[PDB]
């Protein structure tokens, strides 16, 4: 499937802190964020997304079009300036975000009644996995 619409609650979160750290992200920032659990909220009508990651602590709204490559500045997360791309390979949901880091985006794709979060930067991989609340 390609519907990845719900309220999706963190079961795991593999290596948050190689990720965080090939960003550049600051060590106390990366302290808090690597305890927290996240909820991911995805708003998705045929091509057109509205994302909101929220913890007890910071959030991160994301809206995309399938397709439409898009600005992004990253605020705080790693304060920079990168294009954005989401497209589908399959069923896998995939965005690369061309910029200064290499191997910048995400895999996002849907196994069994679990969403699949698979971000990268640089060499190093995070793996994330969410369940419908
Ligand atoms: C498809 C959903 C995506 C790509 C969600 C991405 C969320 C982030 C890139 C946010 C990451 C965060 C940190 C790295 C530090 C704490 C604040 C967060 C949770 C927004």
């Amino acid at each position: 499937t390609r519907d990845q619409n719900g309220t999706w609650e963190m079961e795991s979160n593999e290596n948050f802190e190689g990720y965080m750290k090939a960003l550049d992200i600051d060590f106390a920032t990366r302290k808090i964020a690597v305890r927290l659990t996240q909820t991911l909220v995805i708003d998705q009508d045929g091509d057109n997304f509205k994302t909101k990651t929220t913890s007890t602590f910071r959030n991160y709204d994301v809206d995309f079009t399938v397709g439409v490559e898009f600005d992004e500045y990253t605020k705080s997360l790693d304060n920079r300036h990168v294009k954005a791309l989401v497209t589908w390979e399959g069923d896998v949901l995939v965005c690369v975000q061309k910029g200064e880091k290499e191997n910048r985006g995400w895999k996002k794709w849907i196994e069994g009644n679990k969403l699949y979060l698979e971000l990268t930067c640089g060499d190093q991989v995070c793996r994330q996995v969410f369940k419908k609340k």
